[PDB]
């Protein structure tokens, strides 16, 4: 049960989240991947997200901003990212792994969770701290 690191990526106005669908499942989830030995959490996340969506998180990632969950034996650590351009040309840099990359209206997801024909993984067990984090992001706007 090697740990997995990935990112929850929100757009400029914090209304949409970027999710990926693999080629062997119809579930939507965060871009992510297994720790490749002799590497820390941040480098793993940067490498894996770049492989899966072609975007380099180096200047965006904050080692203090993450959600951690143990799920079916595996440790997942999902870093929280805001301000990413919606019109960036996302595309995978590895073969046969990622089928689709799409922005989702985060409010709609929360409203239609276990009610749509759409399957999710990880994000459904993280809805609360995610929306708490977004709330917090608005509360601090005047601090900048
Ligand atoms: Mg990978």
């Amino acid at each position: 049960s090697i740990p997995v690191r990935g990112a929850a990526i929100f757009n400029e106005n914090l209304s949409k989240i970027l999710l990926v669908q693999g080629t062997e499942s119809d579930s939507w989830s965060f871009p992510r991947g297994k720790i490749s030995k002799d590497e820390n959490d941040i480098d793993c996340c940067i490498r894996e997200v770049k492989e899966e969506i072609g975007f380099d998180l180096t200047d965006y990632i904050d080692d203090n901003q993450f959600i951690e969950r143990n799920i079916q034996g595996k440790n997942y650590k999902i870093f929280l990212i805001s301000g990413v351009s919606e019109v960036f040309n996302f595309k995978p840099q590895v073969r046969n792994e990622i089928d689709k990359i799409e922005w989702f209206d985060f409010k709609k997801i929360s409203k239609t969770m276990y009610k749509s024909n759409i399957k999710y993984y990880l994000i459904n067990s993280m809805m609360r701290p995610l929306s708490m984090w977004l709330r917090h992001q608005r509360q601090i706007k005047n601090e900048d």
